[PDB]
């Protein structure tokens, strides 16, 4: 068929919810467990199948790369350069880092030489490359991102200050190389030292209202023990509205907090934890891969550009492109020279190619082969597109 419905993978990871995919998609969940990723791609691990057989999309794109992906996908990539989640966060989630590109080659390469298995639960780098991550908020999302303008820093841990020397030390000149021995110290508190930090931070907690002292309290009640709880302080607190969305910037710590969202990613991720885990944190590498410098609020947000009924999120990246599409009841032409995922927002899309028309309903997606580029969309609400520009 020249556009294929998607059958796509569920991770139940722990931290997902029981209701969010049912309640916004009417995705069946009779088990209640809970449901963290909805997968829509063709990664090794847990590929999209389409169907008259059931066969993965990795195994699909495989036998006809040019095909399916096109000649520019398949001359750079090799391989469907993207995956596609949605992603439902009902507990927060861990503070992360993606090194840049050149700390990407060489932890690649370190674990390589380690012999660390590639999808071993130690392997932190998967890619010898920094790849790019976009987040597009489905629901109301709480995130954190990047670290505040200073003098912000400053007002927040004013009321902490007492907590730990390294806070007094970088309220005495708040600068870089100060924040970085700030998130240092922080993250390595140990024993009564950190109970210390944390029973200052828990007595604010009682005195101080509104965000980001909500946030923290609404963290503490997963991670009552972890440094991290300080972090809300030191990095931009944001809640995206629904259609709202964030680039993920190398270098740059950032958590999701609380919310549905789209991500759009590589396959294979480089990632290093900053706190909200309990898992060891190798601090001189995590420092060595994080860029100590505000990021203004007015920033965060990545601005969208309308053309038509098409809304681009301009990424900085030959990897993959996003768009939004507003449908209407006469049909627009949604092309392009690579591979498509067509996910259903909300509304209905009655996808047509000649003969061949596709119904999807929210939460529902469709793989569009390059070789099947144009396809013509119908209906109401709105079509998210994953594709690839070059
Ligand atoms: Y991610
Ligand atoms: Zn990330």
């Amino acid at each position: 068929a020249s556009m294929q419905k998607l059958i796509n993978s569920v991770q139940n990871y722990a931290w997902g919810s029981k209701t969010a995919l049912t309640e916004l998609y009417g995705i069946a969940n009779p088990q209640q467990q809970p449901m963290a990723e909805l997968w829509m791609g063709a990664h090794p691990k847990s590929s999209s199948r389409i169907t008259g057989e059931t066969v993965s999309l990795r195994d699909a794109i495989e036998k006809n790369k040019t095909a399916m992906l096109g000649e520019a996908v398949a001359n750079r990539f090799g391989e469907l350069p993207f995956l596609f989640k949605v992603l439902c966060a009902a507990q927060p989630l861990s503070i992360q880092v993606h090194p840049n590109k050149r700390n990407s080659e060489i932890g690649f390469a370190k674990e390589n030489a380690a012999g660390i298995p590639m999808d071993a639960a130690e392997r932190n780098y998967k890619d010898p490359n920094h790849k790019p991550e976009l987040v597009f908020a489905l629901t109301p999302f709480l995130a954190m991102n990047a670290f505040r303008e200073f003098s912000d820093i400053v007002s927040l841990l004013q009321p902490v200050a007492g907590a730990h020397s390294a806070i007094a030390h970088f309220l005495q000149v708040p600068n870089a190389e100060r924040l970085s021995q700030l998130f240092a110290s922080l993250l390595n508190m140990q024993g009564e030292e950190k109970s210390r930090a944390l029973a200052v931070l828990k007595a604010a907690l009682n005195s101080q209202q509104g965000e980001p002292w909500q946030t923290i309290r609404v963290i503490s009640e997963y991670y009552p023990d972890d440094s991290g709880l300080f972090s809300p302080l030191l990095l931009n607190v944001v809640k995206l509205n629904p259609g709202e969305a964030m680039f993920l910037f190398a270098e740059t710590p950032h958590a999701y907090l609380q919310g549905v969202a789209l991500e759009v990613m590589a396959n294979s991720d480089n990632v290093l934890r900053a706190g909200l885990t309990p898992k060891y944190i190798d601090i001189p590498e995590l420092v060595a891969n994080v860029k100590f410098e505000p990021k203004p609020a007015g920033e965060l947000l990545t601005a969208p550009v309308k053309s038509g009924a098409e809304l681009d999120f301009p990424i900085p990246v030959d990897d993959f492109a996003f768009s939004l599409h507003d449908l209407a009841l006469q049909e627009t032409s949604i092309g392009q020279h690579s591979a498509a995922i067509l996910f259903c927002v909300e509304g209905e899309a009655v996808l047509r190619k000649d003969e061949q028309r596709l119904v999807l309903k929210p939460g529902e997606s469709a793989f569009i082969g390059a070789d099947e580029s144009p396809v013509n969309a119908s209906g109401t609400g709105r079509l998210a597109r994953v594709y690839n520009k070059l």
